């Protein structure tokens, strides 16, 4: 069974094995997560392009990045965004599974830039819970908003 802890900081200061980039499908950089990946693990962006609701793994820099592209939700309806959103973690869990990853640092993709200015935190948590639920790794979500931590950590809670 995996574990789930809450971090409010930089990802890009992570302890885990692996980092979850929430990425664009062009893997190009931009602002957010993808912007402190970029700084601290610069070439894990070669060839990192993967179409939406998929995800991409490097070892680069002495690190493990999964390049996880969640549904931008202004250029999709809120059931195909779901699903697409849905894919992208089962993808990433699978990345996790296949390859013995330990633990891993994972932001709230489709939360930020992707959101299409809807609060998407809950959405984008149970998503994660659900597809990381079939791996057996060390699980660390990174926020940046002290709400979004409490939110976060009392999701975590419930589930004991
Ligand atoms: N350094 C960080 N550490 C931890 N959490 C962060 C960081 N930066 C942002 N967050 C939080 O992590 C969450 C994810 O926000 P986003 O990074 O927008 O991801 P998306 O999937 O919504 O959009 C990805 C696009 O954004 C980029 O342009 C990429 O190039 C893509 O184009 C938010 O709640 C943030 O508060």
């Amino acid at each position: 069974a995996p574990s789930y802890r809450v971090r409010r900081a930089d990802i890009s200061g992570h302890g885990e094995e692996a980092v979850v980039n929430a990425a664009n499908a062009k893997g190009t950089v931009s602002d957010g997560v993808c912007r402190a990946v970029a700084k601290k693990w610069p070439s894990s962006f070669k060839g990192a392009a993967t179409p939406v609701g998929t995800a991409k793994m490097i070892r680069a820099d002495g690190m493990t990045v999964i390049h996880a592209v969640g549904p931008n939700f202004s250029t999709v309806t809120e059931a195909e965004g779901d699903r697409e959103l849905a894919a992208a973690y089962r993808a990433v869990a699978s990345i996790i599974s296949t390859n013995n990853i330990k633990s891993v640092a994972v932001p709230l993709l489709s939360t930020g830039t992707f959101s299409g200015g809807k609060d998407r935190v809950m959405q984008s948590l149970n998503h994660l819970f659900t597809a990381l639920d079939a791996t057996d790794a060390d699980v660390v979500i990174y926020c940046r908003d002290k709400n979004w931590e409490k939110k976060i950590q009392e999701a975590i809670d419930r589930r004991t």
